[PDB]
């Protein structure tokens, strides 16, 4: 259709606008000050939230391109959640420092580009001094302190995350389910986790996790794309009758047969779910295996001269639990027999052995490691089932932030590790002084979560940041105690990960959008 | 319905409007330091962007006479990519400048036929100039070099390339795909390729590169128009069952038939794609048979009195991949045995001896060197399905890039090679003083592309034109490190085919609107 | 009245538009090539010009707050060509340039008063490098070039002011007339000349030169005040017979006194012109003593007990001419007796004797120089009425010219001066960023009039300013003939010291703009 073409300034103020509603939105929820955000609901209760993600997921725009600014930040800032499971409002209140100060640059005749390369140079120099600034969590007595500031204050959960990661290892898998019960339960089963998300959403039965959750699943595996989906009628039939959900593990699932599967899942009859195949090539076949044999189940390749109409339940896979994310499936409890596992695994270690090249021997192990790790399966004590599935969600958020403790260390958090960082750059610069004011312009906007936090308290941004800035170390402002101190043995803090993630992904749609020049939209008739 | 019309002076300055918002919006991309445009999405997070294709594509306008503008030049502009695999955005601003100025002197009242013949002079004399100042590319050492320059400095798709054009000439067909894992692989197989495209888009399912792509295709030779798909059923139903996609190469596909096979494969019933045979006339039912022998199928002849009705998968020919243009179509690995494919060749060597003329004998020798000379496919490494796909990319364009140097050499890019070739014309004159101010308009836009790339930098085009026209040979400015020097060394260039192409799609377009008196369009009611 | 009262950026917006629309209409006549601009009149045929200053008298604007932005600059801008005779189109451009990026750098947040102190290091460093540069004009030969090249090549009016300067001194009073026809005549008569203008315009009978001019008037020389007109009546209607002029020269006329004067004098009955007695407490009585004697008339003071409504003509001193300017008055020719007026330097050369001090020592030399030194009488030549007022004003302006000349010496015109004086302050820095910006802001303005007068001869300033700072010394570019070369052998020069005002002028009502932070006007009702 016919659109609206938008450039140079006219095209920064209306990004620049579309941001500031989204970041005004979501920073007032930050810190332990944070204010409630009431979102509406087209029937029911207004939602009353503290939850900066769930304010940001509800921003749009009717200034087309006011929109498209929020849009943009929105989603690389979600990007940062999804690498360290925080960051997100963070990253969008950096953004929108950066990009304020940035277009005003910009305004006043500064080179964009050249305002780009020194904020960029400022991030590079900023992450390497996070890095320093960095503490190690590498003993299960770290796990565990780290596990329970995350979970408010929980022993338990520190106790149990460090539990789990002693089981299957730091960067072993671990999931989180109800328990049957009151007192949690700790097991490591036969199970395996891959890259591949959900074929499309729909599938999602757990919105407030955006996740797909089947329960005892039967697993179809084929080294095939699926297009015609009556290829599939007889086996759908037979997973229809024993009332079993069922996933579909296919090199892929195009857009008709997909879209089958969702009305007819959504419809009541058979319960269905679909991902593409691990990797790609040749490790791809060998994977798809793997899962069969974890599983019990039998590959179905056309190859061989296999026939999806001629597939019966004994075909398939099974495991008892399988969860599929925005990005990741994860096999909980396979059927497959231990000596066909065990043997498989064999088979793996021993080309591990004629591997002729390291490539081909990391790929070998990374296979072993899935198939013969397991799987670690947490089990959240009880006692109601409401409270118990309020401790669920603090372990599974306390675990992302221990993954990532683990990961890369933590750093003074309360958002002094970014004001502190930058206190120690003051003399960076660049090729000119266009790149000089980049990088100002950055250390400047590093300083925006403190003072948010502080503005937050009722507090005076402009003292408390410079009060900050005046010491070292991991010294800062305790927003909770409104106290100084430090901030590590104050028990405050973020996984260096979350803060280097939320600070990158900023920088970089600021970036972007300090050197955009033209937009196009739909002509809002 | 009723048209609104217009003349002269209105209708040439809503066509300028149009163009401008049209090149305005493309040439922000252009250069080292171009700029990103913000394209919006119906659905999901907006397309950042600096490829001047893209935005091209979205530009639309509701004004229909501007609308008609930019439509225009947009249509011509493609046809350079189309045919050097590179510049739509240079002939976009080129067309661009030509129009301006070209209006400026209509408006004056200048003849307008006299402009445009000296445009037309000035771009005659230019490409000459510019066939002088392009340095050959023939060896392997230098296919290479290109090749790695295109890759963005990648040795090893250089080396990929020359390995390549190696195997099956520089004039061969080279087709490129996703490997099997780390490490690249170069394969020559049966293969053929013929010019014709898909017989309408829909049944293109790789947008990215507006290609319809079949895996393990079955194949329908048949020498005649395709009406009733009746006709086609008994076939089809035999494709559907197999789970194979199938290409239809007749004689054409009319509508209905057409649209059945649309809405079909749509549905996920059976993947069909059909492109008409080519040729005409006679060598149209010789080269029909030749792809019947390549892929061991049997064409469908009326003639003989064979019928589509009895035609079973036995009668189909096949191949591993087949891979479907614009306007190209090449087969991939056919089926056909080497005995027979190798005797139809000597075949058609005898009738190369028996030839009793100069073209028949040329004819001949084409058919034989597509038959003979088979395919190279490059499967792109891997280690990762992410970075597979991306160098997949750089490998496809600079497979094109050194396609077209192959053809005619390269010249000194930056837009230098066109300001030079100007710089140069500085004394050619027309019949007539309105011809001289074309010749003047032309050569003056010729220093468009360096200009913008110089304005996109933050430096003053001015300065920059005027030390570049100072210099000779291939002298430039290099936008990227901002510095002069030799712009070939330096290896900043583009295939001379490119550069020629840009040009004189965009003089035509130019040529054209100035030369317009009447637009006719639609009634916005 | 009530009044609008606008603030911080408001304000600034409004000022700038008004002095744009000032600069622009100004600048499009400055250089050789300038253009021409039409200012309406009341009554007859429009003015055409190219006259900068005639243009900038025109100007007012309709919106209060953007008209003071052009009031503003306006005045000081006129404050330089009363200062040197000349750079008020200059200035006012310098200032456009200054206030307009100022302006930036403050909306961008940048310090208004740091960006001042920038500005004005910036410009002292320019002045000191601009005496540098200025070549000395203390001969003869010298003196003639340069009166010759303002005379627009007339070596007979170079030679002319050379002859006067040679009569009294370069720093003698010098005035010119209309001849008594044909070949020029300088005569040397007892005259002088004090820092006093007329009380009040309307006296002005000459706009073009926007002086008073009166021819054989009488002299009042009146130690007091005058307020009550009613004094002067029997001396008035002494003069108003015998039809000649008289020159009031009293402590002071006042509002009433004075009002009534112009209308009469308006009327045809009796002429007068009154200005304010030179110097002030009793170096201002002896100064009116010294014009008493030098013109023969007797001094009226109140201490003494003398009486105006008791003084006759016999009391009134007397010249051939006077002429009154906005701020100086010079008699020339007074009827006072050889015998008195050399007497009377006597007793002022004995004063300096009997001086115990340097400053009263310097005060009595100044008095006798007056009264010795004598008047310079320039009677321009002829050959019709019209020629001789055209080469009146070529001497005239000449004469301004190389009075400054021989002040200041002279540097490269052109607007190179200036350009060459900034390429050297590259490295000049003040204590903080902001008034880095403010050096740069500054040292980018000192381009605006070469660049403008480029602009003006169709030409590309960022070249010719490129070009012209790439070299060094006085080589510049001669707009007239559009080449290179030193611009001191090219005889494009200007007066060192109009350079330095117009710099110094703009700089102050530029650093006072980009500090203001309030507006007050009356409301538009």
């Amino acid at each position: 259709a016919a659109k609206d073409v938008k450039f140079g300034n006219d095209a920064r103020v209306k990004m620049l606008r579309g941001v500031n509603v989204l970041a005004d939105a979501v920073k007032v929820t930050l810190g332990p000050k944070g204010r409630n955000v009431v979102l509406d609901k087209s029937f029911g209760a207004p939602t009353i939230t503290k939850d900066g993600v769930s304010v940001a997921r509800e921003i749009e725009l009717e200034d087309k391109f006011e929109n498209m600014g929020a849009q943009m930040v929105k989603e690389v800032a979600s990007k940062a959640n999804d690498a360290a499971g925080d960051g997100t409002t963070t990253a969008t209140v950096l953004a929108q420092a950066i990009i304020t100060e940035g277009l005003k640059a910009v305004a006043a005749g500064m080179n964009p580009m050249d305002l780009k390369r020194g904020i960029d140079k400022a991030v590079t120099a900023a992450v390497e001094e996070l890095k320093a600034l960095s503490v190690p969590c590498s003993d299960s007595k770290a796990i565990a302190q780290v596990g329970t500031i995350s979970a408010n204050s929980d022993e338990t959960v520190g106790k149990l995350i460090a539990e789990a990661m002693d089981k299957v290892g730091k960067e072993g898998v671990i999931t989180v389910e109800d328990g049957t019960g009151l007192q949690d339960e700790l097991d490591v089963v036969e199970g395996m986790q891959f890259d591949r998300g959900y074929l499309s959403p729909y599938f999602i039965n757990k919105p407030e996790t955006g996740a797909v959750e089947l329960e005892s699943p039967f697993i179809l595996l084929a080294d095939k794309k699926i297009s015609n989906i009556r290829e599939m009628l007889p086996v759908l039939e037979a997973v229809a009758k024993a009332g079993k959900p069922l996933l579909i593990i296919a090199e892929d699932v195009e857009g008709e047969a997909l879209a089958t599967l969702v009305v007819n899942t959504m419809r009541g009859i058979v319960k269905v779910a679909a991902v593409k195949a691990p990797g790609f090539g040749d490790r791809r076949k060998a994977m798809l295996q793997d899962i069969a044999t974890l599983t019990g189940g039998t590959v179905i390749s056309e190859e061989i001269g296999m026939e999806l109409e001629k597939a019966t339940l004994e075909d398939l896979g099974q495991a008892k639990r399988v969860v599929i994310n925005k990005d990741t499936t994860t096999i909980i409890d396979g059927v497959g027999e231990e000596a066909a596992i065990q043997g498989r695994v064999a088979q793996i270690r021993q080309q591990i052995e004629e591997a002729t090249s390291d490539y081909d021997r990391e790929k070998l192990q990374e296979r072993v490691a899935k198939l013969a790790g397991g799987v670690a399966v947490i089990k959240v004590g009880a006692a109601t089932e409401v409270e118990m599935k309020e401790k669920k969600a603090r372990v599974e958020d306390a675990l992302h932030a221990t993954r990532a403790a683990v990961e890369e260390g933590v750093v003074a958090g309360g958002g002094v590790a970014l004001i502190r960082v930058a206190s120690k750059l003051a003399d960076l610069r660049g090729q000119n002084e266009d790149q000089n004011v980049g990088i100002k312009v950055a250390l400047r906007a590093m300083e925006a979560p403190l003072r948010q936090i502080v503005l937050n308290c009722g507090e005076e941004p402009s003292v408390v940041a410079n009060t900050v800035k005046g010491g070292d170390g991991n010294y800062g402002y305790n927003a909770a105690t409104e106290e100084y101190g430090n901030m590590i043995d104050m028990g405050i803090l973020d996984p260096t990960k979350v803060t280097r993630s939320a600070l990158q992904y900023a920088a970089s749609v600021a970036g972007l959008m300090i050197t955009t020049e033209c937009m196009v939209t739909d002509l809002p008739k």
